[PDB]
């Protein structure tokens, strides 16, 4: 059977993708470059390495990166291909403010040299890791795919758009191609095993993983950037969704590309918002453990809200989010406890 | 540090300014791959050999890809540019439509890789080649600086604005940077020796080569690309900006980077609209010739009408337009005459 590649698998959102794709039958060939992933000193990142063991399924892996054509071009003549799931990118907004070449580079370059090997070998089904980001400051609430996309304030958002638009003119230009722009909310949360999940290297930017780590004690308390939202309790809200559920929704979108559909946009969202303060209650609920924290000044570029219309996605891919709030935080506990760390031994 | 980079310097636009350059005291080093260029009798494109003929100076010439990294290092270790003005890139609205990669990888990438290049090596002023089309489908005309930007119809346009967007990211990150932007609007005319000019290859993609070459008796006829747009005759309005006007431009763009200018924008258009019709009309005035043409159906990626609000350039770069449309249609059909095979066979 053709394979399925997988770009930038071996980090957070590509792990729990490739596994789901064993568990469904897909045959993935990985490529990452470590940028942000754990090695080991095997042949696999640690986290495919364990996604192997947890599925009893192999992962085919060649470490390389996107911006390398000659490497692409001779994986694409070593694996037929019959689909791409691209992960692969820097996301960093603090860092994409302050080195946007490196962003422009790796976000623009990588993904503009993967779509032109993709055109060559006629491999032209795309799955696009997007973002909510592209639609900048709500403009009204939820968010639809029609709400409008661009004017982001990063870099890295940017990047995103830019993207997004590529591939639209691309599907415009060549009408065989099929192309799934998924557009993802805040995914949170680890497989049910606790062996793999979101590994943060350093101080994590996203609420989640801080608040995990001050509940595991590696750090002292939240920081909640501003309380004065015009939200229920002034916090941020924002629509947070399950990792798992956003990974089955990568192959729900695959079977799209089947259908031969064309360029499709769709948000991988849960419609459910919920406040800094919220995410807190229910992380002290799933660890037991007290979560302490303290009012800061507000972040710059943050919104008082951001969540999803997932109809679009329910009606077109047939898929919904399972996972509620106490699944997430059961789970992001699970991981965080059992690799207090991230990955390693 | 006396020198400046010309990249694209044997083309249309660029061989005009390099031209201005050698007059104006400057030491240009130009950069071409030969894409839409045509290889001389010697090292130098044709359009060169004749740019040194007109000013009695040398232009230092090295054939390479913008695309070529290793190429671009040398460049750089071998000369100490004081600026960059890049010229280098894919132009056409209409075929950007039917080929979105080969734009975003020449011009996307191709910027980006110049500019790290560039910071790199410290050298952080630029004149970029941006475009009229950057402001999209007019909201309001004349347009001036201030007008919406984005929402572009087509790829060449994105790849235009995406550049611009990047190098005010740039720019803000490092506050060293001096950039000027400018967009053109429809270059056209002629050195008034009508030695050189614009030299397409095959089939015309936009309207004055085609317009002459029916002239020349080359083309059977004009094709008239929709006639039912909201303009006086219905016919496309454009600023059309003779290319010497443009090229003086850009002597004043390399004074502004003198003032620490930072990141500026101008438009470089005369404020004049033309139709297509007008434009004929214009041309068998000064050719004298029989211009026949065929309405046919809109082209893909055209707005209806479009021109400038030269004020800012004028009050900033102290720049004006001063080429009318009787001496661009005259400089044109000169440089027809005498080249009716352009710069060779
Ligand atoms: N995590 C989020 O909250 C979020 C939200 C929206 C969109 N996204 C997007 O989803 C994708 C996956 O996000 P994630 O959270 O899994 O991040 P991640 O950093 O864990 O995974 C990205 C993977 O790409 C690899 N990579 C980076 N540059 C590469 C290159 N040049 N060549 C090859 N591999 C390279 C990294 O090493 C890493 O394993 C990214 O494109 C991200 O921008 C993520
Ligand atoms: N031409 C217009 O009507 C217009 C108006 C707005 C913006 N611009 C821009 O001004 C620039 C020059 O326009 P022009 O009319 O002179 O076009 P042109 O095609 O004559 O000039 C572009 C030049 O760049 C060279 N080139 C292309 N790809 C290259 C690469 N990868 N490496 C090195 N050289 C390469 C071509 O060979 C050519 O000599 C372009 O960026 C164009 O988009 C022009
Ligand atoms: C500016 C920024 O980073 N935007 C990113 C962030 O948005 P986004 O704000 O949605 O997600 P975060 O995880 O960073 O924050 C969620 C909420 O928690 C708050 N919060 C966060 C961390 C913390 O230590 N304290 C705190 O109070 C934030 O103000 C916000 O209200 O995550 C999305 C998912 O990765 C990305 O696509 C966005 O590009
Ligand atoms: C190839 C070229 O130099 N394009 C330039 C032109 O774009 P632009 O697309 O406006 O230029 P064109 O010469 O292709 O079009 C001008 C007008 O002429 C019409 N037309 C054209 C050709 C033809 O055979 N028949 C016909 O009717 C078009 O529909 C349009 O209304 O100016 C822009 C700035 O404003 C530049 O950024 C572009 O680089
Ligand atoms: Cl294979
Ligand atoms: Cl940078
Ligand atoms: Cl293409
Ligand atoms: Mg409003």
């Amino acid at each position: 059977a053709e394979k399925v590649l997988v770009t930038g698998g071996a980090g957070y959102i590509g792990s729990h993708t490739v596994l789901e794709l064993l568990e469904a039958g897909y045959l993935p060939v990985v490529i990452d470059n470590f940028h942000n992933a754990f090695r080991g000193g095997g042949s696999l990142p640690e986290s495919l390495r364990r996604v192997q063991e947890l599925t009893g399924r192999s992962v085919e892996f060649e470490e390389m990166d996107i911006l390398d054509q000659g490497a692409l071009q001779r994986l694409f003549k070593k694996y037929s291909f019959m689909a791409v799931i691209h992960f692969a990118g820097l996301k960093a907004v603090g860092e994409s403010v302050q080195k946007p070449l490196d962003y422009y580079r790796v976000n623009l370059t990588g993904t503009i040299q993967l779509l032109e090997i993709m055109k060559a070998h006629g491999v032209k089904n795309l799955v696009f890791s997007s973002s909510a980001t592209v639609y900048g400051n709500p403009q009204y609430l939820p968010l639809d795919e029609a709400h409008p996309t661009g004017g982001c304030t990063n870099p890295y958002g940017k990047s995103k758009f830019f993207i997004e638009e590529m591939i639209r003119d691309l599907c415009q230009a060549d009408k065989t191609w099929n192309v799934v722009l998924l557009r993802y909310f805040n995914p949170t949360g680890a497989h049910a095993s606790g062996c793999i999940g979101e590994d943060p290297q350093g101080i994590p930017n996203n609420l989640m993983p801080y608040v995990s780590q001050v509940a595991i004690g590696r750090r002292e308390a939240l920081n909640v950037f501003g309380n004065d939202y015009d939200t229920e309790d002034g916090t941020g809200v924002r629509d947070y969704i399950h990792v798992v559920d956003l990974a089955k929704g990568h192959i729900a979108a695959l079977r799209k590309l089947k259908e031969q559909c064309g360029c499709r946009i769709y948000n991988l969202g849960t419609g459910t918002g919920y406040s800094v303060l919220q995410m807190v209650q229910a992380m002290e609920k799933a660890s037991g453990k007290k979560i302490p924290y303290k009012v800061v000044a507000r972040r710059e570029g943050d919104v008082a809200a951001c969540y999803a219309n997932p109809s679009l996605a329910q009606e077109e891919l047939g898929w919904t989010a399972a996972l509620g709030l106490d699944r997430m935080c059961e789970d992001l506990w699970r991981w965080q406890k059992q690799n207090p760390s991230g990955f390693g031994t």
